[PDB]
């Protein structure tokens, strides 16, 4: 991947293959993400469908097509304003003790002789925390893991990031069943003037959409710290903050995102017609030598680090404060708890957009 990224950054940072456009450089990736009025996120016809969702002309549709992720202002801003305070660093910091205690309890379960830390640590932690945050109970741990795994790039369905089918219908039933038992942010959504379809979409987005990405950050951090032999230096030079930021830059859990042009636009030397998909490679931008000195090197105290792994602009990841907090606490506690790590076996996430591990089997020496 990354050698190809370098080639495109050098010869062809803005590339048309006869179907869609792909962007590989930092400057044009950032330009795309921030220019919401020319590069639209409404890939599912949310704006076009809004009135008939709300007046009930549209009776049946896929709830997760219609969330803030696939909308433009003002609809986007109005949606996000209902939960933006909950996910701010100021408000999340209350949760620090709960997350730290949950982490150490997950660490307890680890057989240091041989264990899968994706299965023991990285997968359960985001699910437990978001369930706490939303007041939506984990009734079946296995169902919640399966629901979290529904998240995927979906070829030919732009904007759609959920695998559908029987599992998805079960998720919907679950949310309907616990609508009225949630915390205050859930109540905001439920009591709003959104259509039922939008309400379901919104709740599912918050409950499920962030689990695997956060799991992937934790897994990728463990891999990166181990492979480049940084555990001691990070521990002793207290580099947790900047090291996790560098893991974000170097091993982005979300490799790319996409936009659709609202009008003819110019991006660098190229002219993109209206109604074109523009895929923006976060992973490649994150190594742009014009922005990051020695971009191919993992530097645990890297500074500055304006990486695009949470995006940029108005859609800048709502969960970024939360993901940073969980990851930092997970790594800190893990680092405090174990002296030595050997990677015994790995299985990557196999598909296009998500970058992380299905299995991470390690041998550890505890203190
Ligand atoms: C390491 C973990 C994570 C990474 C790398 C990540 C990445 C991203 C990226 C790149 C975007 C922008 C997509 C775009 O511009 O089209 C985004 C948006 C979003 N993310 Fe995350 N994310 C993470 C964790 C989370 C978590 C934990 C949650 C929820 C609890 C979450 C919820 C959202 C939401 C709701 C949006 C839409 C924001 C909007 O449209 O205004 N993410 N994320
Ligand atoms: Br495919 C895919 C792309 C982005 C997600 C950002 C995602 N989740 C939370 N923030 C999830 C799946």
């Amino acid at each position: 991947m990354y050698d190809w990224f370098s080639e495109m950054r050098k010869k062809d940072p803005v590339y048309y293959d006869g179907n869609i456009w792909q962007v590989f450089s930092y400057r044009y990736t950032k330009e795309v993400l921030n220019n919401f009025s020319k590069f639209s996120s409404d890939l599912t016809g949310y704006h076009e469908r809004l009135e008939d969702l709300r007046n009930g002309k549209i009776r049946f549709d896929i709830p997760t097509r219609y969330t803030m992720l696939t909308s433009d202002p003002p609809l986007h801003d109005e949606l996000r304003s209902m939960s933006a305070d909950i996910f701010s660093p100021q408000k999340l910091q209350t949760l620090e003790t709960f997350i730290r205690e949950t982490t150490r309890s997950l660490l307890d379960s680890i057989d240091p002789r041989e264990d899968d830390i994706v299965k023991k640590l990285a997968v359960p932690l985001p699910i437990i925390v978001i369930s706490k945050i939303l007041g939506l109970p984990i009734e079946d741990k296995e169902k919640f893991k399966e629901w979290s795994d529904l998240v995927a790039f979906r070829l030919g369905k732009p904007g759609e990031i959920f695998e559908l089918g029987k599992k998805y219908l079960e998720l919907i039933g679950y949310v309907k069943d616990h609508l009225n038992s949630g915390t205050e942010v859930v109540s905001r959504v439920v009591n709003s003037n959104l259509s039922d379809i939008e309400k379901l979409g919104y709740i599912i987005l918050l409950l499920i959409a962030g689990n695997e990405t956060t799991t992937n950050l934790i897994s990728n951090s463990v891999i990166d710290f181990t492979r480049f032999n940084l555990w001691q230096r990070i521990r002793e030079e207290n580099l947790y903050l900047k090291a996790i930021e560098e893991a974000l830059r170097y091993s982005p859990p979300v490799m790319r995102t996409v936009r659709k042009t609202k009008e003819r636009v110019k991006l660098g030397d190229q002219t993109i017609e209206e109604g074109e998909y523009v895929r923006v490679w976060i992973a490649s931008a994150n190594r742009d030598e014009e922005v990051f000195h020695d971009g191919e090197k993992f530097i645990p105290d890297r500074n500055p680090n304006p990486h695009l792994s949470f995006g940029s602009g108005i859609h800048l990841c709502l969960g970024a404060p939360l993901a940073r907090l969980e990851a930092r606490i997970a790594i800190e506690e893990f680092s405090k708890r174990f002296r030595h790590i050997e990677i015994l076996d790995t299985e990557k996430v196999p598909n296009e957009v998500l970058n992380g591990y299905k299995r991470l089997v390690v041998r550890l020496k505890s203190n």
